[PDB]
This record gives C-alpha cells, sequence and structure tokens, in this order.
C-alpha cells in the first residue's frame, strides 16, 4: 500500500491528515502495507518550487499505487499565468495518468435526510455512484471552432473509450449493489445509440451485474424523483458532468463529497471540494470526503471493499454523533476524526 | 382570436374542452374574438382520413393565429408505419410552423409545496420558465454519423438561431419578474462561449430585463437547491432538452404542466402529458395542465398578460379548493373546472 499523499492548500492537509489518522488506525489494526510520502502538490509547491507540479512529486505519484489528494488553489495564486497555477496542476496530474473515469458517490446516510434538499422519504436510501468518462466526447472532439456567423463542437467517442469506462462502472457495481445504468441520447444521437450497443456488448462480460439504460433527460428527473433505486450511473463526459454535480446536491453538504479518478496510470482520490481559505487553519473543516476518499481508495485502487465498507460505516456513526458545523454540530476536525476512530475500534 | 382547436385523443378532448370552458367564460365576461374551430389531430384524424395530419386541419392551423393542442396518440396505432402514427403527425405539425422556441412553466402554487419532490422551504415559491431552442444544435448537426470503430455528431449553433430564442426568452421575462438565465458550456465549448455572448448582445436590446449566465451543470444544481431564485431560463437544445424535464419534476405532478411552441408560424399551446389511455373517458383527468396552455395562449400568442394571470390565479385557487385525484384530492374534469369558473366570475 505505496501511497503518495498530496495534502496542497487550505484545508487540504487539513483533512488529508484526518484521512491519514484513518488510514495509520487501519494499518495498526488490520495490518497493510501503508508506506506513503507527503509531496508538495499546488500552491505548497509553487511556493517551494516555482511550479505546481513539481518532479519530486511527479515522480511520488508514478511510483506510488495511489494518490491521496487534498485540494489546491488560492487567492495568494488566483492572478498568475495559466500554465503555472495549482488548477493547471490539478489538471497535469490527471492527464500525466490517464485517467478516463471519474466516480462521484452521493450518498444520503441513515438520520442525515434532514440534509437532503430532497423530501426525508425520496432521500431515504439514497446512495448512487455516478461514473464519468473524462477523456472523450464534445468537450475534445475535432474539427471546432468560432466564425463570426456560427459556432460548432463535434461530439466524438470511439468504441475503446466507451468500453473501458463502462468496463469501470461495471467492476465497481460488483463490488456494490449489482446493477448498472448506462445514460445516453440514444433516441436521437447516433453517438447515443453506440454508446448505448457498446455498453450493452461489455455488460454481457459481468453476468452478476445488471444493465439498463436511459436518456440523460429521463435520467436527471430520476435523480430527483427517486434517486434511491439507483446503484452505479454511467455516462459520457458532458452528460456525467451534469448528472454528477446534479447527484452531488443530494447529500445536502459539501463536506460529505469524496471522488475517485481511475485510468492506466495511478489512481487518484480526493474530496469534491477545493482548498476553502475562507476556513483553512480554523480546525473546523469537515474531514468526511477526505476519509470517504481514503476509503474510496481502498476499495477501487486495493479491492479491499470490506475495510472500506467500515470506514464509511464508522463515518456514518460519526456523522450522527458528533455531527460537524455544516452538518449543523459543533465537531471541528480533530474532534470528528476521533469519533470516526472510536467507532473503527 | 382565432383559434385552431386540435383536442387529439385519450384525454385531449377531455381537458381541451375544460379549457374551451375557461376560454369561453372568458370571452363573455371580458369580450374577445373568441372564434375557434375544433380540427381532427392525431388518431382521431387517422381514424377519419388514413393520416394523422390533415390538410383540413393543415389549413386550420395556418390560418388560425394560435393552436390549442390537446393531445394524441395510443394503443389503436402503436403499431402503425412512423410516416402515419400520431407522433409523427406532432412533429409535422411543429415543423409545419418552424417552432423554434419551446416554453415550459414548472410552479409550485401556494399550498401546494406538499406535491414537490423538494422539501417544502426550497419548494415554496418556485415559478421558473424554461425555454428551449428547438430547431438547432447536436440534435441536427451534420455531419453526423456511426462507423463500426467511432461515432460522431456535431453541435452547431449559427448567430440568428441563438438570437431568435433569445429575442422570446426576453419578451417573456418581460411579461414576468424581468430576469433572465442563459446557460451554456461556456468554458469548455466554443458553441457555448458563442451562445454566450450572442444572448448578451440580444439581452442590450431589453435594459428593463437583467441577464445572467450560468453553466448546464451549475444550472442543474441550482434547479435543485434553490430553482425559487430563477425566472426566465433559456438554452440550446440538448440543454433545453434536460433542464426543462429537470424543472417540470419540481411541482410534483404532471397534471399541472403547460407548454408552448413559438415560431414563424402558429404557436402551439399544448399540456405536457400526452393522450393517458388508461384514464380516457374516466372524467377524472386533472385539466389544470390543458387550461394553462390556453393561460399560456393568452399570454404569449395575445399578449393578454393580464388576463393570463387571472386564469393562473382562479386554478391556483381550484387547486387548493377541490384539488384534482393526482393532488391526492377528488375532483373530476367537470368538477374542478367549474371550481376555476367560480374563480373567474
Ligand atoms: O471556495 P473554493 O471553491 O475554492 O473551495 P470550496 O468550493 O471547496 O469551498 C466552498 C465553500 O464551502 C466551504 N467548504 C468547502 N469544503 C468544506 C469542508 N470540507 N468542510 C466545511 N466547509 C467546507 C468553504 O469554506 C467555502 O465557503
Ligand atoms: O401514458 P402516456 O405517456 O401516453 O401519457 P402520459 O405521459 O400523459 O401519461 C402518464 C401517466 O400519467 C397519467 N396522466 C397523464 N396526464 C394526466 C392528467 N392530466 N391528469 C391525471 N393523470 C394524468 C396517465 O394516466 C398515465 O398513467
Ligand atoms: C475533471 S475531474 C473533477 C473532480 O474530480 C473534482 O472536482 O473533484
Ligand atoms: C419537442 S417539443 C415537446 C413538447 O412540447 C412536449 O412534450 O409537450
Ligand atoms: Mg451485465
Ligand atoms: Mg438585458
Amino acid at each position: 500500500m505505496k501511497v503518495a499523499v498530496l495534502p496542497g492548500d487550505g484545508i487540504g492537509p487539513e483533512v488529508t491528515e484526518a484521512a491519514l489518522k484513518v488510514l495509520r488506525a487501519l494499518d495498526e489494526a488490520e495490518g497493510l502495507g501503508l508506506a506513503y510520502e507527503v509531496f508538495p502538490f499546488g500552491g505548497a509547491a509553487i511556493d517551494a518550487f516555482g511550479e505546481p507540479f513539481p518532479e519530486p512529486t511527479r515522480k511520488g505519484v508514478e511510483e506510488a499505487e495511489a494518490v491521496l489528494l487534498g485540494s489546491v488553489g488560492g487567492p495568494k495564486w488566483d492572478g498568475l499565468p495559466r500554465k503555472i497555477r495549482p488548477e493547471t496542476g490539478l489538471l497535469s496530474l490527471r492527464k500525466s495518468q490517464d485517467l478516463f473515469a471519474n466516480l462521484r458517490p452521493a450518498k444520503v446516510f441513515p438520520g442525515l435526510e434532514r440534509l437532503s434538499p430532497l423530501k426525508e422519504e425520496i432521500a431515504r436510501g439514497v446512495d448512487v455512484l455516478i461514473v464519468r468518462e473524462l477523456t472523450g466526447g464534445i468537450y475534445f472532439g475535432e474539427p471546432r471552432g468560432m466564425s463570426e456567423a456560427e459556432a460548432w463542437n463535434t461530439e466524438r467517442y470511439s468504441k475503446p473509450e466507451v468500453e473501458r469506462v463502462a468496463r469501470v462502472a461495471f467492476e465497481a457495481a460488483r463490488k456494490r449493489r449489482k446493477h448498472v445504468v448506462s445514460v445516453d441520447k440514444a433516441n436521437v444521437l447516433e453517438v447515443g445509440e453506440f454508446w448505448r450497443k457498446t455498453v450493452e456488448e461489455v455488460g454481457r462480460g459481468y453476468p452478476d451485474v445488471a444493465l439498463e439504460h436511459q436518456y440523460v433527460d429521463a435520467m436527471a428527473m430520476h435523480l430527483v424523483r427517486s434517486p434511491a433505486r439507483f446503484d452505479v450511473v454511467v455516462t459520457g463526459n458532458i452528460f456525467g458532468d451534469i448528472l454528477s454535480d446534479l447527484a452531488s446536491v443530494l447529500p445536502g453538504s459539501l463536506g460529505l463529497l469524496p471522488s475517485a479518478s481511475l485510468g492506466r496510470g495511478t489512481p487518484v482520490f480526493e474530496p469534491v471540494h477545493g482548498s476553502a481559505p475562507d476556513i483553512a487553519g480554523k480546525g473546523i473543516a469537515n474531514p468526511t470526503a477526505a476519509i470517504l476518499s481514503a476509503a474510496m481508495m481502498l476499495e477501487h485502487a486495493f479491492g479491499l471493499v470490506e475495510l472500506a465498507r467500515k470506514v464509511e460505516d464508522a463515518v456514518a456513526k460519526a456523522l450522527l454523533e458528533t455531527p460537524p458545523p455544516d452538518l449543523g454540530g459543533s465537531a471541528g476536525t480533530e474532534a470528528f476524526t476521533a469519533t470516526v476512530l472510536r467507532h473503527l475500534a
């Protein structure tokens, strides 16, 4: 279990640190290879190297079997050359490993229905994972331009691009509730039809996982009227861009949300939240997102599903017992983490 | 006020009839040109003409200043040649008038917050109109195809296409709460940038209406966390296809939802709901959608905004006093309509 740890900026190191306490506790009690090293990333890296993705860090990432990322960015770097801003650090990092699968789970833990924008009965049981294709589609298609009278972008997927992201979604569902929904616009766009026929075929290699197809519009509705019926959801880039964002508001607090990015290279696992300069150093950031990213790490990077569910279950109990300030309670970062640890023990 | 009335099938004529009672009442009390004629459309037209969009109806549409549509379709026509199915009637009708602007309002009437999938506090006050470009974008772009190893669609807007739909949204906002949000993916797609710069420029011709720009993902979130802050929302075809569907689940009952389609030709105003064969002839269909389409007609086709708000206000009072079965109450089509009429008087 060789992890490169990239705490970054703002609340990044605070929440990262909380995740490590959890990973460490887990190491001592269960004995894992846990070996890890802290590299400077983003702002922290600029401060000390003139650039956000240094070669020592680049070296660490490569060699590591997984990256636990914090968050990067902040005022003290916002007026800087695009090529060198902390955000372009993220972009290089991701590109550097050809991560084509973004996993974002939206979960409403038992008792936390009160937080959802949805009504109690609709929010109960929600636990959906959105799997987004990262490297293809309209965001990257050629030809693409703007003339004065018109503009054009091209949505483009090839068969191997659809296949790999599909495969990730199926692996994921097998570790979960064995049900996949694939989202396209197949009744209108050929790229849609193409997606659907291709995923249908991949699904044939996972006879344990059921597969079902919906239209992106239909799906935007279901995510609001009845999100609790879904398990894994997989889709193309732009739609994933919309849908995970849609799914994400569901638990009703930013501090709850983890992320994994998978592909060829080193998997990266990060909280969705940014570096939160307005609260950095206050010891109040909710570390759930980070801890849940470690959980996701154990799961997707190390096939350690049971340990992942153990963290999740501890976190779910902590969120009830000593909820953080963003959940309406009082537990600062260290104190909440201590509650997670009481439940791992 | 020359209206071609196209009741169609299933609950179509039932709910259409309710809207006419309202329009008629409104005619006698306020004196409008109300003149109208019932043409057979969809199934009804097939039954008696071998085809769903007959030339008498085609004639009526053209010559009429507005079409009040019911709904078409049903089992007794589903196994028929594409070219002749009731749905292709809809398609020809719409095409025949080059309707490029689809307006769908999602409204949570006071006291009906209980119906929303959203929580009471978020649902209160929601009254958003989604304006969708109908005739351009990726749904229609060339080149477009599927090979065996890949598939491609092209998203394409020209400056006059963006302009006309923008204009419709601005006209609409002036009649409402004078605030427009334009939704694109401008930080990634040139078509996005192009949309945004173009709408920005149109906005300059409506100095009474404020204009604001969001990303389709951001907007999917806002529609769920805080839909009550919006007035008119305008966007491209595919995004509109997603977003209005998203907005539409918000009032929390299909029977509440109206639609207008505007362009060069005759404006058509219809309920979003289909022909509902499973309840046709039972005298229970909620006629709110239809009545609200007449309301939309008065408004968008005849600039009669005050009369439109009068219908809306009556409908809102009826929905509280004698709610229909789909709202959890008992009022069948005639009885609910009678409650609308008591409040128009
Ligand atoms: C393009 S991938 C973005 C994320 O993974 C995030 O915002 O956490
Ligand atoms: C393509 S436009 C669709 C509608 O207007 C509707 O479903 O009511
Ligand atoms: Mg399968
Ligand atoms: Mg303006």
